[PDB]
């Protein structure tokens, strides 16, 4: 016989419904499953017909891995999955959320806050398109990114992941999704899923809805808000991502009013499906559906039933694939769960599949290896970071000689601080390891290289993480550049109720600043207490994370560029004032949001 959905030239619709048809209960259970790479072997794909892989955090097929061992990692699951009666490609996932950043020598792209900094949404969709250049070097097709999260209490440890506490924002950067899948055509209809071909990846908006506006910024927590604020807040970026195409929405851990959001039938069908049309695919997080009940997988039986009946199309188990496949085709065989949604599940997984050419090109292009770590992209990078990067003082008196921008020649300068020579700090969390991690992890350039790669010749450049105010005073330094900060973390990790930066960093500024004129670099998420920081310092800039490039930094302080970057959140006076965001009732901040001082280029 002819088989209709192998046949590249007939319309996607055609071929998700010739091949729909043609699937057991058992096949189509398979593709709405997603497992670890930890868990998989060609037996275990073939024999249970799983539709998709991911790397969590960290995992990796060896530490510093080639972008070739990544596609000969992901072409080994293909061509198991590719073996099965039907052919059906496996789509492959990962967080690559600033850069490919899971992978070693990916160019690592500043975190979301400080591209919210930037207010240019242009420079977000070229890091999307440097990005899925980067994933699909490395053999994968798919990215868990945009976090289209408005961060409302900086206390949330995923807080970084948000452009802004302002929507607005946020939409304006859903240019993220066109950069990453490839920009839609004129006569595209809102909600439809698109990638444009084997050199883009699938994106994914998440994490659907209000995970940016939990009590007191706890990861996971409950959004307590009336449909008004949900709507107005939380939802609007959704709709952005709609009109552009976006392949896959991955739903919250947290609850709105109470109700999971993995077993919210009302927004996941209700609105998401039925009201915004979105066609493509919505897909659990991690152990999402385990996390509906108290305690976590307790009883997984609702869990399976309660995300499936709620709308959710592809569960991140990600390990336990044997109970969840056993129990999805119990609930199917008894009734429990209707035929009608387990084909609503495979039609919006196989459109996606189909749309995005995988069974055309269901294998890595080995000329794409050089893609990984690319100096055009690393340039990018660079210009992202200078741009997100806020200026918050820059003289201590407004009689005082501007201290920025500083000159690249002279006698002897000091570079110091915890976060002065640490690739990993300034990179951040969802960097190589899952919480990020310290020191030399990847291919980069630290502020203190940064440094002695700017300055003369003729410029003796010292290094000291730690100071003593004597070694300063006696030091015969023209300037410092003291760079201090959070230490890297990702989601309830980074969750924190002071926001002040472990020590010594302050200690050490005070040392330094006391001894000679200095500038502040701060690396953080977010805002953190400053104050102290503030005014011990002659400047102090906000760097955010970022990310690899950390001659961004120096492009702004000796002057190659100007400062640019406005704050995309409020700074608080203190966390007591929390939650406190713009249009407040008693909004009285230290820093209001689209503050940012401006240096002009030298
Ligand atoms: C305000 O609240 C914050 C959030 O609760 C507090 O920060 C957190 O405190 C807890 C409890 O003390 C820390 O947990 C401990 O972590 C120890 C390991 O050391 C850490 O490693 C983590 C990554 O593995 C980092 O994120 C931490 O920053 C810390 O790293 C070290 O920190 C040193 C101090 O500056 C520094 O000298 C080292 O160089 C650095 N090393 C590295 C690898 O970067 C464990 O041994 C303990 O058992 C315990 O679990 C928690 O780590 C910490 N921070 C984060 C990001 O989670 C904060 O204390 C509080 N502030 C005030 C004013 O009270
Ligand atoms: C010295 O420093 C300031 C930097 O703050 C320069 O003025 C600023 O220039 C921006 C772009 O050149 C202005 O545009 C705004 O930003 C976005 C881009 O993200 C634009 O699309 C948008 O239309 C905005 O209006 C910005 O408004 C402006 N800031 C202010 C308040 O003056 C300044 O540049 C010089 O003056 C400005 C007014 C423009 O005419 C520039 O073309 C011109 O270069 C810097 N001075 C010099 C000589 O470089
Ligand atoms: C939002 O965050 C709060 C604070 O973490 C969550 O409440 C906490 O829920 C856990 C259960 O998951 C409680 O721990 C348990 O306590 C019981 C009672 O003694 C014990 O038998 C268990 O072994 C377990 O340790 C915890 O007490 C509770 N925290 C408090 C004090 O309120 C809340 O559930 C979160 N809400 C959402 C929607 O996620
Ligand atoms: C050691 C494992 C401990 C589990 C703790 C919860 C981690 C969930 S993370 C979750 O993972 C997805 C895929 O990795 C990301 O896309 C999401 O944005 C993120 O919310």
């Amino acid at each position: 016989d002819y088989v209709l959905y192998k046949d590249a030239t007939k319309p996607v619709e055609d071929r998700v419904a010739d091949l729909l048809g043609r699937m057991t209960l058992a096949e189509k259970i398979g593709q709405m499953t997603q497992i670890e790479r930890l868990v998989a072997t060609p037996d275990v794909l073939r024999d249970n017909f799983i539709g998709s892989l991911l790397s969590g955090g960290g995992s990796v097929p060896r530490k510093g891995a080639t972008a070739k061992e990544w596609q000969d990692m992901v072409d080994g699951f293909q061509k198991a999955c590719m073996s099965t009666r039907l052919g059906i490609p496996m789509i492959y996932g990962i967080d690559a959320v600033h850069g490919q950043n899971n992978v070693y020598g990916a160019t690592i792209f500043p975190h979301n806050v400080g591209l919210g900094a930037t207010r240019d949404p242009y420079l977000v969709k070229r890091i999307g398109e440097a990005t899925a250049l980067e994933v699909r070097a490395t053999g994968i097709q798919y990215a868990f990114a945009p976090c289209i999260a408005v961060c409302r209490d900086p206390r949330w440890g995923r807080c970084y992941e948000s452009y802004s506490e302002d929507r607005r924002i946020v939409q304006s950067m859903t240019e993220l999704i066109p950069g990453l899948q490839g920009d839609v055509p004129k006569d595209f209809t809102s909600g439809m899923p698109f990638v444009a071909g084997k050199n883009k990846v699938a994106a994914c908006a998440k994490h659907f809805v209000g995970d940016g506006g939990t009590v007191d910024g706890i990861n996971e927590n409950n959004t307590i808000i009336n449909r008004e604020g949900l709507m107005n807040i939380h939802m609007p970026a959704y709709k952005n991502a709609m009109d552009k195409g976006v392949s896959t929405v991955m739903i919250s851990y947290s609850s709105w009013n109470g109700v999971k959001m993995h077993a919210n039938q009302d927004l996941v069908t209700g609105y998401l499906k039925d009201t915004l049309k979105f066609k493509g695919f919505v897909i659990s997080d991690w152990e999402g559906i385990d996390r509906i009940t108290t305690p976590a997988g307790s009883d997984y039986s609702y869990s399976v039933k309660a995300s499936i009946l709620a709308g959710l199309d592809m569960i991140m188990v990600p390990n336990k694939y044997q109970q969840f496949i056993s129990i999805l085709t119990g609930h199917v065989n008894g009734g429990v769960i209707p035929m009608s949604r387990i084909d609503d599940a495979v039609t919006r997984i196989l459109r996606v599949k189909f749309t995005m050419g995988l069974f055309e090109n269901p294998y890595a292009d080995p000329a794409m290896a050089e893609q990984l770590g690319k100096q055009e992209h690393r340039d990018l990078a660079r210009e992202a970071a200078r741009k997100s990067l806020v200026l918050l003082k820059n003289g201590k008196t407004s009689t005082d000689a501007p201290l920025l921008p500083l000159p690249k020649k002279a006698p002897k300068i000091l570079v110091a601080g915890s976060h002065a020579d640490n690739l990993g700090y300034q990179c951040g969390g969802w960097t190589i390891e899952w919480q990020g991690d310290t020191g030399r992890t990847t291919v980069g350039t630290t502020i203190l290289e940064a440094v002695k790669a700017a300055v003369d010749p003729s410029t003796v450049v010292v290094f000291a993480e730690n100071p003593d105010a004597e070694f300063v005073k006696s030091g015969g330094f023209s300037y410092a550049i003291v760079a201090v900060g959070e230490h890297p973390y990702t989601e309830t990790k980074g969750d924190n109720l002071n926001l002040t930066i472990p020590e010594p960093g302050l200690s050490t500024v005070q040392a330094v600043c006391g001894g000679v004129r200095c500038a502040t670099v701060l690396i953080s998420g977010r805002p953190v207490v400053v104050q102290p920081l503030l005014a011990a310092s002659d400047a102090l800039v906000a760097a955010w994370l970022p990310g690899s490039e950390g001659q961004g930094v120096t492009d702004a302080l000796f002057g190659d560029f100007g400062f640019t970057g406005r704050l995309p959140r409020t700074w608080f006076k203190s966390v007591d004032q929390l939650p406190m965001n713009v249009g407040d009732a008693h909004y009285d901040p230290l820093f209001r949001l689209g503050y940012g001082l401006t240096t002009n280029a030298t």
